[PDB]
């Protein structure tokens, strides 16, 4: 859409009020200018073809109903273009500021999010597993973050390689849900998940066993379903990012954390140079620990806490 760039103001599906980035020509579209080639946010209409519409209001405000999903997609979008820019010195997720495109309202009653190798599709939830998923913070950041790999180390989805990209996905995702301070913590999904049950998750970082993920490498998956487990053995990967950041004793193994920011730089600097689409756990325990040289030298604490983090979950 060409026209004049503009700030409408929404409700998202949390119920909480935000400024977003529109576009003005006969109607206001969420399309944000301001961000590289531009965010924009598609309506799918219950349907399955994608992208759907662009996504047309009259008055630019989007207080209905309906307009939530969209809201929430479109402006937390921009803050993951942010929080990579600004933290990352990453221009979109291709790093030449290629155009973010999502679409919400996809499918009846759909329990999930994806990326389609060219966008974000966003389902509704069916009411009682899941709300709209774009209402969570963490659950935005881990679809771009697909996009992010897929551009970068190009992790095959299965097995591995698949955990782990799994992994860096959830790392990143509750990383910009710190970096915009939105209650922040270590568990996956929990403001979309289960409207009528508090205080739980999809998974939990701090203590992947929680839902009966592995947290050690001798409890890996080695089954088929999941593409081998990919959502499962993520889990490995998950607590020792958790450990490297917090510290803790696991399994009799004492970890001193190094904090949040310096685990992002490792896992960034491992994730755009050091890793490959076949990479496994072992590898990936290589790769964090050279990013970790490059960055504080060999004999620093970070480089040990590293190292001590994989040897508790069972890595090398
Ligand atoms: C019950 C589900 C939420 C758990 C799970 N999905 C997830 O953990 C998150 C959504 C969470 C963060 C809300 O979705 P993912 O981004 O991992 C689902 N993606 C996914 O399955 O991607 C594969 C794919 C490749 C090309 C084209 C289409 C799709 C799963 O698909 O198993
Ligand atoms: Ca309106
Ligand atoms: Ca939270
Ligand atoms: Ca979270
Ligand atoms: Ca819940
Ligand atoms: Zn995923």
């Amino acid at each position: 859409i060409t026209g004049t760039s503009t700030v409408g103001v929404g409700r998202g599906v949390l119920g909480d009020q935000k400024n977003i980035n529109t576009t003005y020509s006969t109607y206001y579209y969420l399309q944000d200018n301001t961000r590289g080639d531009g965010i924009f946010t598609y309506d799918a209409k219950y349907r399955t073809t994608l992208p759907g519409s662009l996504w047309a209001d009259a008055d630019n405000q989007f207080f209905a109903s309906y307009d939530a999903p969209a809201v929430d997609a479109h402006y937390y979008a921009g803050v993951t273009y942010d929080y990579y820019k600004n933290v990352h010195n990453r221009l979109s997720y291709d790093g030449n500021n290629a155009a973010i495109r999502s679409s919400v309202h996809y499918s009846q009653g759909y329990n999930n999010a994806f990326w389609n190798g060219s966008e974000m599709v966003y389902g509704d939830g069916d009411g009682q597993t899941f709300i709209p998923l774009s209402g969570g913070i963490d659950v935005v950041a881990h679809e771009l973050t697909h996009a992010v790999t897929d551009y970068t180390a190009g992790l095959i989805y299965q097995n591995e390689s698949g955990a782990i990209n799994e992994a860096i996905s959830d790392i990143f995702g509750t990383l910009v849900e710190f970096y915009a301070n939105k209650n922040p913590d270590w568990e996956i999904g929990e403001d979309v998940y289960t409207p009528g049950i508090s205080g739980d998750s999809l998974r939990s970082m701090s203590d992947p066993a929680k839902y009966g993920d592995p947290d050690h490498y001798s409890k890996r998956y080695t089954g088929t379903q999941d593409n081998g487990g990919v959502h499962i053995n993520s889990g490995i990967i998950n607590k020792a990012a958790y450990l490297i950041s917090q510290g803790g004793t696991h399994y009799g193994v004492s970890v001193v954390g190094i904090g949040r920011d310096k685990l992002g730089k490792i896992f960034y600097r491992a994730l755009t140079q050091y890793l490959t689409p076949t990479s496994n756990f072992s590898q990936l325990r290589a790769a964090a620990v050279q990013s970790a040289t490059d960055l504080y030298g060999s004999t620093s604490q970070e480089v040990a806490s590293v190292k001590q983090a994989f040897d508790a979950v069972g890595v090398k």
